[PDB]
């Protein structure tokens, strides 16, 4: 006679095993979970698992999201869609996003994440930016500013006035508010990004 409590206990052990396998080798971890019917092999379901992140290494999460593979790309889109950026300013939203995983080192991986982020930010906050290219450019400006201001290996530091000068043109056929740019600058300047 089948004992469902036994089934649950075995499943818990397998899930614990799967998380541990994921932290070593994200694709292997996901394949194991999928094969044992512990996770559905759908972009949305895998994205929900990584967004919850229970006992998952955020560098592993990032590495999974940065694979240039059809499924992983679908997962990255779904994962960014689980974020809630409505009513946040760009730095506030970036802080939420960049807490949920550790960015890969590779520029192309970062780029795909940053494009996805910018498109989702603009959809959640229509009319803040006149295009997604503007928000993409400005999201990099903010990430680079965090690096420039808070990594001491970057010698000479960019001041507010220069940051505003670089970025005021990037909107459309007319500049943004310089209010919005000063707000982003000071935010980063006074609180670096919290990274995992
Ligand atoms: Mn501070």
């Amino acid at each position: 006679e089948a004992n469902e409590g036994s089934k649950t206990l075995q499943r818990n052990r397998k899930m614990a095993m799967g998380r541990k396998k994921f932290n070593m080798d994200p694709k292997k971890g996901i394949q194991f979970l999928v094969e044992n019917e512990l996770l559905q092999n759908t972009p949305e379901e895998i994205a929900r698992f990584l967004y919850k992140g229970e006992g998952l290494n955020k560098t592993a999460i990032g590495d999974y999201l940065g694979e240039r593979e059809e499924l992983n790309l679908a997962v990255l889109h779904a994962f960014v869609d689980l974020h809630e950026f409505t009513d946040l300013n760009l730095v506030q939203a970036l802080r939420q996003f960049l807490w949920s995983f550790r960015l890969p080192g590779e520029a192309q991986k970062i780029d795909r994440m940053m494009e996805a982020f910018a498109q989702r930010y603009c959809l959640c906050n229509p009319g803040v930016f006149q295009s997604t290219d503007t928000c993409y450019v400005l999201s990099y400006s903010v990430i680079m500013l965090n690096t420039d201001l808070h990594n001491p290996n970057v010698r000479d530091k960019m001041g507010l006035e220069r940051f505003v000068a670089m970025n005021r043109g990037i909107n459309e056929g007319g500049d943004l508010p310089e209010e919005l740019l000063r707000n982003l600058y000071d935010s980063i300047r006074n609180e670096p990004f919290k990274i995992p």
